[PDB]
């Protein structure tokens, strides 16, 4: 009877449900919250606009929010990241979802718009859950009136947080936000170990290439680049790392990687002469992890070893100059989300040409495009943080507060450490791990409560 | 020159040979020498220093002096001095009071020799400390000296805790820099230094194969992380204990099984609480916490026969060695290696099978049984120390009026720009090449091309 | 052309795109293709082939054809075919009978379609086999065909065992080359292939996080070595079981804890013999043995709820799946992934917590749930296959007098010189540069500058 | 008792304490000691022994004696003796001629003291050798003594090569057991021993950080495999050179870049052939080959300033140290650590930057700068030694009829069943539990339930 959705194939729903039932068993923090808060219905009356990869893991998040009282309207934040069986299962449960794997850019924008509008008019949304900031931007630029009713935004990822902080600095942010990314059980779990799991996964599914013994260049060594570099090194790749941040570069050196630049002496003057052609001519795989623009540029692409794989695991595709490749080189689809890019010219290629690159997911997030992103047991931490953040901001009721109280509360904050610890404890118990309890004397000795928090807010883990 | 006490002054030439090698391994620190030599930013500084008198500390001391400082130096541990390093410093005409194998009485005497010159308080105006013993003695016994001191630069996590307690209680008299929490210290020294030096010390003390054996690491902060890797990389099967669930989550994700010595994780002080099956399979226990009694008497009783026991946290009370001294017979194998015979206190059978091996009498094992962290890692810590000394000395806290002092009294870290400057020199030391952002890229992510590259919230 | 049966011929263009990529990843095999094209050493060869119909096997098949052979092909496992590879081979005019998800009846039919052409035995004169099923069918059901066959080239450990048993019993009718025991096969494919593809298949089937979880690997031969590394490198806590103490020693030294499913290692057939405490903590069990019932009914009953069970040895009887079919309810998650509900046979609760996850119905998991070994590894195995086909075809066993046959009826390996030549091409494929001995150095160690470099005793 | 020469007999108590610990780490060897003590299988054996006089060798010597043998012992390297081990052996009344830091003349004298007792040949009837120097001296200088010798048991790869050359040339006078090629020797000692002890020795000699730096390992046999892992596990970026393409393939698959010191691998003897760009980035070079001049004069000229150079193959001629002695100035840092100044022969500037660091004067670095392999690894090697001595002594070659001698003049290995029995004791030492086959399983794979478990072709 329910028709308020658009997915690839509703008949995938039973398969999706089987996978959701398995995922629930892999997500003890999130399911623990579901069990803890079900009675109290802390999200009763919440109307959440959600924009995040419509995977199985996101399904467990959505059904947790609903189980706690929320209504939601959902879209994916990437054209290739949906798992169609997950979308089907959510739609089959009577939840509005607009998402499929392999959207066009026009379809992507349309799906976000279907969450925002219900029956042609703005939905009475009062909460936002976002990954990367596209939904947040559309609301501020095109639907500013809807933000008058919204209590908060809970933002998943580093890039989205940057965008929020810029808005706050400029006075254009209209509702408070929680930076979910910077929970330790998000940033130092999902961003790092998630990519460790899923980068090599995606490259194998796309190419079935042996990785051992081959040369990789990882651009960036933040949380994603750390995890990515390990994904490849643990397979036996000879990994080199590029960075602009000398502290992150120091970490790469100490971690056993050679730190190099694509450019002579690190200076990117925009000319072919600046490219270290000797270095790039030996690289079999380049992975971008930065959240920055044009870190695998046209001249680097021209210089790469024949038959190198090129992919991006940062949030947005402009890390690699794919526009240059579309303008100048011929694309041969191997299979979905795997293209050979023939450097011999624009139109026409020889089927047996040797001078090509392999691009994964058209430069979009490769882990989600060519595989299934992070595994449930890792996403458990990120998504338990999301639920806690939604509860906190919904309960604070920003949209209803007096102006002076709003002025005090308009901020981008993180969750308290106590809650980060509580999420982590459930994760550890999920592994069968046992956390020791401090004695009262030990807790006094190091100056903490037996119940935590166990570290000062300055601590970096 | 006679204003020193070392084991053997004739070791000085050997020490100098090692200092010359260490300088080549310490580009950040040597770079500071070249950068600041002309300006002499520490001219007039009189620094009381208390930190492990190793070759690495030698290069630190000579850097401070090269920048204009005078110093008076002691070690912060009874077993951590390298006698050739101490000799070389004494031979350069610098007051140093330090040798490997001090008694506790000698340790206290050496600190006192830095504080006093010719029987009266030295006109000290700066403090460099590792662990807080010198800082405590100044506050408790020589409070008048703190009236002239511009600041304290503290090396290690335990010392920082002690400073923060003072600040909370309003008893801290001078500002401090928490040198530990530079990323180029905490996430370099504490982690990778222990990775290098823990397995080193265990091999020197015992020459035991580590591969295939079972280890329990107590703690998974920076030292526990590095320690766990030191052992895992050798092929140990490592289990980790933690009180902090976030650190425990990291251990799980890093590929370790997380266990408690105690049933249900509850340390009720009884033998019944001990997981005897677990402890009876452990070949090596390492404490990394900065806490007290984390390898306790009941754990020691339950350990597998012939297990090795050591501590790499700052102080020896991590292990209940007092219990062992009271109850069990100690057989010295060689210096800093004892068999502890669990058969009783009154002698031992030379062929007894029921013993534990304790390294460095439970004191910092990396420094006690080997040489601590390597020069290229200490480069980062000690470049931060020099910069911290400069920062606080230049700010001249001791010259402000009391109301202005009250506003300026803090425990702070160095600014990120300086942490980055140290890191860059470390990276160039490896032959690493850092990429420069284009103006468009710097705009895109909202940073200067010169840095800093991360918000102060960033955890690396 | 209609002499084939595949899932979907329209997948052929996709398969060809992947073959063109695979050729670039297989320098040893494509080097042989180019080298022997002129000579046509397999002109007149009529090869019955039974081996997983993957993209890699496609490159092998097209190499044999390029060297003059005709072939008729089937897969040696019901789940191992890549349908696009089969399509591409069929589209090239080569008889192939293979698809992913065959029934056992279909599997036997496909082998029979290779053996028969137009309802009568094909005039086969060569056999290429993986695991021995084709070899067995010829000996048992078509013995007259073996009168014309010059040899068998056998890919895998299990098939070689079966050949050696036949030879011992006097029932082997044609000579064979053990391709498995080239170093560029056994110590490449069996080990590093499983390192690549075991974790691959578990991720594709389950998308389970592996880091931090407990695995038990049964066996520590070449496949168990590679499998254990596949899991450990992901951060699993891996325990290893073995019956061979030398292999167990290697596991210990490699950093694994060596355990038995049975108390004191004694499998008496009772539940009381099972180490239920150990098995109750295992999240993943992988069988690697080539043996029977190494993950038995009582082990399955004892495993932790929701454990994954899989087999990467050649045949499914490593795990007692027959017990599971008789007693427990199977819920298909998706193809080649079943939840096995331990609550009973007659239906299951969709929300039951007491289940195991079985991959590929206990068949070779790397090929069943992923794509098996990668091209650049299969390059070594399949270069050896081509060399072995050439050698046995050129020897012409079927034509020799009885006394000469008697001398030649054996199971042999390829010479070390050829193993080295394959390896050299593999190394150059990575961009590796092998040093050439000087004449003095070659004299010093007693080898030719060209090799072979090691005595036949050498184990690598 | 005076029939010995050691550095310092007063080290004996320390040595004994370490022997008591080593016995607890050597369960295979101590198991043989317990098993065979009653039967005294070496009663009447008079063994000339030449092998590194370490604590581990002490346990071997005392096992041979405990089984009835008399021995006369020397070290097979000038730097490998542990003086406390030598002292303890001498203090037990066993003839030993060994100290750390022998001259070449002293080394030859020590071997001669084993051969002669009171100025005339000892009535030796057995030889235990490591590297072949003793074996060579007997054949060249004391051939009459070989008439009464029943056999030689040879520890190491280089010594085995020398024996096989003798056999090929018809100059070998007594049979030998190649102890090296037991799996519990070659694939334990040669590989995992160097994994343990290479990084150990480099740390003790230099205290250099290894993580992040560039290494070149020359060779990828058993020692090169273990060596490469020693460095990679510390975080070095390791490149590997090889002449054997199969070993090079393994290095690639193991995650190393395979390179040559020479452009395109061609060593034409000129400076122009050296890849100066590659060598100018290497911080550490380690030779592992058993070959000559694999780190040659031109390579040494091209290495990065301040690179460490060492050898872990049996003999020092792997590195052209003679070139360095002729041309460059040596500055001793401390024992077994020299800076070699490339500025000229006649003196050096103490602050010169253009030097290399050579460890142990190019002699076996693990034994020279540390203590070699750990007891628990040497357990396997030395259990094999004891078994080999028993076998050859019981065979009584010297006393056999000539036709039987002709058949038995050979170089053989120990049976696989005994290799397995050694391994089982090693595994139990770790607390490992080996599973026992059921009768049906043993039938299925074609072995006895008690083993042996693999055919003699198996490479592990
Ligand atoms: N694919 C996934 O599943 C996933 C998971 C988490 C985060 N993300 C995304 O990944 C990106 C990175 O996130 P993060 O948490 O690691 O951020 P981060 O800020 O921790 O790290 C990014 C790094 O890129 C480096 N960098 C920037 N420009 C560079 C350049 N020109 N060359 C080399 N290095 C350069 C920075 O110095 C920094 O250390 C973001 O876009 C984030 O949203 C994706
Ligand atoms: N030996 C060295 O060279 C060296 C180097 C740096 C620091 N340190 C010292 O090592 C210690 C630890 O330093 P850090 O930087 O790792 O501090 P840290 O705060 O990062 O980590 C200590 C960890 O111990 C854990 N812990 C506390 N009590 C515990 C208990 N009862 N059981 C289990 N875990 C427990 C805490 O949760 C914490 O994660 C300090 O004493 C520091 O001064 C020594
Ligand atoms: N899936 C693949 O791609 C692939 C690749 C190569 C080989 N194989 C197959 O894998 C299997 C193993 O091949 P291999 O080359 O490793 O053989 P192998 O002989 O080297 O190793 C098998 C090991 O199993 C051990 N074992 C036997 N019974 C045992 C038991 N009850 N418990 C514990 N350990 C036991 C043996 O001691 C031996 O070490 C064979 O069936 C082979 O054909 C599969
Ligand atoms: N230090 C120790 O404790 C220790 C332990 C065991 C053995 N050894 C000694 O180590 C040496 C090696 O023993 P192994 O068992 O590894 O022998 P191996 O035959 O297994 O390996 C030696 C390797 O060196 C390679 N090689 C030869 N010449 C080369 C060259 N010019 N460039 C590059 N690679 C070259 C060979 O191809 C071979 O793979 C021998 O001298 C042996 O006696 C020392
Ligand atoms: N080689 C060394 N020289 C001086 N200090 C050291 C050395 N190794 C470790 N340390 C210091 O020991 C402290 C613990 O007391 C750490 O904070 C660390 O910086
Ligand atoms: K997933
Ligand atoms: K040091
Ligand atoms: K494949
Ligand atoms: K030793
Ligand atoms: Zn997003
Ligand atoms: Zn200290
Ligand atoms: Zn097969
Ligand atoms: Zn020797």
């Amino acid at each position: 009877g329910f028709t308020d959705y658009k997915v690839a194939d509703i008949t995938l729903a039973a398969w999706g449900r089987r996978e959701l039932i398995i995922a629930e068993s892999e997500m003890p923090a999130l399911m623990g919250l579901r069990r803890k808060y079900a009675g109290q219905q802390p999200l009763k009356g919440a109307k959440i606009l959600g924009c995040i990869h419509m995977t199985i893991q996101t399904g467990v998040l959505i059904e947790t929010l609903v189980a706690l009282g929320a209504e939601v309207r959902w879209s994916s934040c990437n054209i290739f990241s949906t798992q169609d069986q997950a979308a089907a299962a959510i739609a089959a449960a009577g939840i509005p979802v607009f998402a499929w794997k392999g959207e066009t850019e026009e379809e992507y924008e349309w799906c976000i718009e279907q969450t925002i509008l219900k029956d042609g008019q703005p939905w009475d949304a009062n909460m936002v859950l976002d990954d990367g900031g596209d939904l947040t931007e559309i609301l501020h630029k095109k639907y500013p009136q809807m933000l008058e009713r919204i209590h908060g935004i809970t933002e998943e990822t580093t890039t989205g947080v940057h965008r929020l902080l810029d808005m706050l600095k400029n006075g254009t942010l209209k509702v408070p936000a929680i930076n979910v990314n910077d929970s330790v059980t998000k940033s130092k779990n999902d961003n790092k170990y998630g990519c460790r799991h899923s980068l090599n996964d995606a490259i194998k599914r796309g190419t079935d290439h042996l990785l051992s013994g081959k040369q990789a260049l990882v651009i960036g060594y933040g949380d994603v680049g750390k995890g990515s570099s390990q994904s490849l090194r643990q397979e036996g790749m000879i990994v080199k790392v590029a960075e602009v941040d000398p502290i992150c570069a120091m970490q790469a050196c100490m971690d056993g990687f050679e730190v190099v630049s694509p450019y002579k002496n690190g200076i990117n003057d925009g000319t072919e002469a600046s490219i270290d052609a000797a270095l790039l001519g030996k690289i079999d795989l380049i992975v971008t992890t930065t959240g920055n623009v044009n870190v695998c540029d046209a001249n680097m692409l021209k210089a790469l070893k024949k038959r190198a794989v090129v992919c991006n695991i940062g949030h947005f595709d402009n890390e690699i100059d794919t526009a240059f490749m579309r303008k100048n080189w011929a694309w041969e689809e191997v299979k979905p989300q795997v293209h050979k890019i023939h450097r011999t010219g624009k139109d026409g290629f020889d089927a047996h040409n040797d001078d090509y690159l392999i691009l994964l997911a058209e430069g979009r997030l490769v882990n989600l495009g060519n595989a299934t992103g992070h595994p449930s047991r890792i996403m458990d931490g990120s998504f338990a943080n999301q639920v806690l953040a939604q509860i906190h901001l919904f309960e604070q009721k920003y949209a209803d507060l007096p102006a002076a109280e709003k002025a005090k509360r308009l901020s981008v904050e993180v969750l308290p450490k106590k809650l980060d610890e509580e999420v982590a404890l459930e994760m550890v118990k999920g592994f069968g791990g046992v956390v020791t309890q401090l004695t009262p004397k030990q807790a006094e000795y190091i100056g903490v409560s037996v119940e935590g928090p166990f570290k000062p807010d300055t601590y970096r883990y």
